[PDB]
């Protein structure tokens, strides 16, 4: 019943001046971007254009039928993440629609649903697959008024932080695919389509039935930990923006923690070697039993990579020099091992499918008449053996709702999109670096192009480099 064709006299005039220029657009708000919305606070997009496109002007080499459209989501935790605003961020700088403004880019920013979303009756109606779903349909609406809306709905440049560069990933990876339509039907989507031209995701929560394993892996000895509490309620913004002020809780593992992550680390070389991933050179990386082998010496060039770039730029490695071999004030070698047992552990083992299903990801993973659930067979044989002993019941995720979240099972030499800028700062914790780095792995095996990168010295967090980002996004759509 809600009209979806875009009206391009509907706009307020707004302007934002960043240090002196004074960027005017056009701000089109709060847009429906599907026919039946369930939830209309965030199935909502905003669009901005620059004024220029509406007095036939161009901005460096793009113009009304020329810009390419950037695509950012504000999600974060899984919650529900609202459009976002042209404005400054908490540094006081351009934040990245208002960096994308004054580039020429046409802005279209959607919210999307999230898992602690609920109906008037109280059911929930923004669990997996809700959010990657809103983000296809807002796509969708895009190619269906790219003729009228300037830009051009080819060159949909996604970007997210944290699980929502999982999402931007997703929206790279699964373009089309008939898993979606059942629920791009239902809430009434435009009949289009949602491949997108390039993704770019900072610290990308995916590969959630996999992450614990990987976890352990990485983190495994380290007993002592210390992370920002995180609770069911935290909302987007405090996930994905770590320069606020939020209280800290420090403690050793338990017994039963460490025999847990001992377990954990065992299963992840099974995992890595399912994926016959290879590097640059064709050469497998893969893990014996004992946890090493090639990819753990891919991960230590990552590293290795990440802190000779510091030096280059005068930055302070000492806190991990331990771990380093430096020869003519070059790192040559570094112990991976070494490298992540400096720091305290963050997450907790199982990190991401706990044993309560207390965790966010435990809070996606559930449906319409359930809170939470598990998704790895791990943590739910572990509660599902308790009551068989006991002769509470564990409930486990369906197989197909994991799969639409996890962007390894679309990753195909056929994916579409051809772009992927990926980071993953090299003290963040909050997942294992070798998630990104196999998400990185299987983009590049299946022939797309791909810059990866572990910034030093960068915990958890997006938008930190929008220079460098934007010099990306301008060279991919050439
Ligand atoms: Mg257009």
């Amino acid at each position: 019943d809600y009209d979806l064709k875009f009206n391009p006299d509907k706009y307020i005039s707004k302007e934002i001046k960043i240090n002196g220029k004074k960027i005017k657009y056009r701000a089109y708000e709060n847009i429906i971007y599907i026919k039946n919305p369930i939830d209309k606070d965030y199935q909502n997009m905003n669009i901005y254009i620059p004024e220029e496109y509406f007095n036939n002007l161009s901005i460096g080499s793009y113009n009304s039928n020329n810009a390419p459209i950037f695509f950012p989501n504000t999600v974060g935790g899984y919650m529900p993440g609202k459009a976002d605003t042209v404005g400054l961020g908490r540094d006081g700088k351009a934040n990245s629609l208002t960096y994308a403004l004054s580039k020429g880019y046409v802005v279209a920013a959607p919210g999307a649903r999230g898992r602690t979303l609920t109906d008037d009756k109280g059911n929930y109606i923004g669990k997996a697959p809700a959010a990657i779903v809103d983000l296809k349909a807002a796509v969708r609406y895009l190619y269906l008024n790219d003729e009228v809306m300037p830009g051009d709905a080819n060159k949909i440049i996604s970007n997210g932080t944290s699980a929502g560069g999982a999402l931007s990933a997703l929206l790279g990876a699964s373009g089309n695919s008939q898993d979606y339509l059942p629920y791009l039907k239902e809430i009434g989507a435009a009949e289009t389509r949602d491949d997108i031209f390039a993704v770019s995701a900072y610290c990308p929560i995916t590969n959630l039935e996999n992450a614990d394993s990987a976890y352990e892996w990485m983190y495994n000895g380290v007993n002592s930990y210390s992370r920002m509490e995180f609770t069911r309620n935290t909302s987007a913004q405090e996930y994905n923006d770590r320069s606020l002020t939020r209280s800290t809780v420090q403690g050793n593992l338990t017994n039963d923690e460490i025999n847990i992550s001992n377990k954990l680390k065992t299963l992840f070389p099974i995992y890595l070697n399912s994926l016959k991933l290879t590097d640059d050179g064709g050469n497998l990386l893969t893990l014996d039993k004992s946890g090493n082998g090639s990819f753990k010496t891919y991960l230590s060039i990552i590293i290795r990579n990440s802190a000779n770039r510091a030096l280059r730029e005068g930055k302070d490695i000492s806190q991990f020099k331990k771990a380093f071999t430096i020869e003519n004030n070059k790192v040559v070698a570094v112990n991976l091992d070494v490298y992540t047992h400096i720091g305290d552990r963050m997450k907790s083992p199982p990190a991401f499918d706990s044993l309560d299903a207390s965790s966010g990801e435990n809070n996606l993973f559930g449906d319409k008449k359930s809170d939470s659930k598990h998704f790895t067979k791990f943590s739910f044989d572990i509660n599902n053996k308790a009551a068989i002993d006991y002769f509470s019941i564990p409930k486990m995720a369906d197989k197909n709702i994991i799969k639409m979240m996890n962007p390894m099972y679309y990753i195909d030499s056929n994916t579409s999109t051809k772009y992927w800028r990926i980071r993953h700062g090299a003290i963040d914790k909050d997942t294992s670096l070798a998630i990104p780095a196999i998400l990185a792995l299987k983009l590049k095996n299946s022939g797309k192009i791909v810059n990866f990168a572990a910034p030093w010295g960068q915990g958890h967090g997006g938008d930190y480099d929008l220079e460098e980002l934007f010099n990306w996004i301008d060279n991919v759509v050439k």
